[PDB]
């Protein structure tokens, strides 16, 4: 896969409360609210394989404030129809 940095715009935020919503149906940590995503974001693209480089989706890995405390999410999105799933959600944190 290839990675490139992306800034923290309104997409970005956007990923961030994703990451926390979906994050607030699991229940495993206590109920948080998003603050901000914060620097720096990566974005990686996932290649079915490296034989044929057909694009599959992206990762996004951002650090995320909730509740005051900073988390990291990992968010998938599929590039055909642009839909999204948190793959993981750890922390707190130390920040980068």
């Amino acid at each position: 896969g290839e990675w490139e940095i992306i800034d923290i715009g309104p997409f970005t935020q956007n990923l961030g409360k994703f990451a926390v919503d979906e994050e607030n149906k699991i229940g495993q940590y206590g109920r948080l609210t998003f603050n901000k995503a914060i620097r720096p974001c990566m974005k990686k693209t996932i290649y079915e394989n490296e034989g044929f480089r057909e694009i599959k989706g992206y990762e996004y890995q951002l650090y995320v404030y909730a509740s005051d405390k900073l988390f990291r999410a990992d968010i998938s999105e599929d590039y055909k129809t642009r839909g999204r799933k948190l793959l993981r959600f750890n922390g707190p944190v130390p920040p980068p």
